[PDB]
């Protein structure tokens, strides 16, 4: 059982709020514009906000280089740690444009406790706005503007969902992107009181109770507990802007690993959209860890198949 979290993250306390990670544990790897037979995707690197040192990497399918959907796609890890330029993220992003036959769209975001929530849903917005102003040749010729589907992996699953609720207020300021879906792979939500799978799972050795507790902590705003709609959706009745994601059809993929110690309250924020009049495609998996797909490439083909589903079926 994890007894030392922040050993287990490879983190630090800092004496000004800060944390210092060790970043050795995560190699990162560069762009790989020129099609090459071991890349299963071109890409490149654009800037999006200079204030906020923000950027993004562009995957496309070897064979681009017939619009191909857009998948926005916002990278894990806890709102504390990890970047788009990581090699874990970035083969599974060219992975996932090849095997969807998508132009994936990984922006970076700030990453707290430097940049507590909000920040983060801040920059996943602001993605969104750069895609409909980019004058790139890959998003011109090759990105269905039409087709947009909000994907991430457990906080960027988080992130999705975020960005989806502050777009619906947006939709007229969005066009011409139009959005069709989400699809939150084991997003990060968690709540105060342990929910039932947090209790069964207390000694998951991948994402246990101990270590989301850290990274709620220096996450979530100054002063707000895990049942803060940031972290819990569920709380009180959800956002009241569910009923409108429902109205304008937005699709929903909620994918969870049975052995996630996040399953109970993934399968009850799916509950609480299918309430509210949100069609929900869901997608669980007997004996899966948080991040199962991550970390074991022979599981992403059959979620990618399911996923290609999902978007065929707007």
């Amino acid at each position: 059982p994890i007894a030392d979290p922040y050993a287990y993250l490879n983190i630090v306390n800092n004496p000004d709020g800060s944390i210092t990670r060790d970043l050795s544990n995560f190699p990162c790897t560069a762009a790989t514009p020129d099609p090459s037979p071991l890349n299963p995707a071109v890409s490149k690197d654009l800037p999006v906000n200079q204030l906020k040192s923000t950027w993004l990497r562009l995957y496309l399918p070897s064979s681009a280089v017939q619009k191909l959907p857009i998948v926005v796609y916002y990278h894990g890890g806890g709102f504390i740690l990890c970047s788009v330029d990581m090699q874990l993220f970035h083969d599974f992003c060219s992975e996932v444009a090849r095997d969807l036959n998508a132009i994936v769209v990984s922006p970076s975001y700030r990453l707290a406790p430097e940049h507590r929530l909000p920040a983060a849903y801040d920059d996943g917005v602001e993605a969104l706005d750069w895609i409909k102003t980019s004058d790139d040749e890959w998003i011109k010729s090759h990105a269905d503007f039409s087709n947009v589907f909000l994907m991430g992996t457990s906080a960027g699953g988080n992130l999705a969902y975020n960005v989806g609720l502050r777009s619906v207020d947006s939709v007229s300021d969005l066009s011409p992107l139009q959005i069709r879906g989400l699809i939150l792979h084991h997003p990060f939500f968690g709540g105060e009181e342990r929910s039932e799978s947090e209790i069964r799972l207390m000694n998951d050795q991948v994402c246990p109770p101990i270590v989301t507790d850290v990274m709620w902590d220096l996450s979530l705003p100054v002063g707000v507990d895990r049942d803060h709609e940031y972290s819990n959706p569920t709380v009180g009745d959800g956002s009241e802007k569910l009923e409108k994601i429902g109205r304008l059809r937005w699709k929903v993929m909620m994918i969870g690993g049975e052995d996630d110690p996040m399953i109970d309250l993934q399968k009850d924020v799916a509950k609480l959209m299918k309430k509210k009049g949100v069609e929900v495609v869901e997608h669980y998996t007997g004996g899966h860890v948080h991040g199962a797909e991550i970390r074991d490439p022979s599981k992403r083909k059959t979620l990618f198949l399911s996923i290609k589903n999902f978007i065929f079926s707007v």
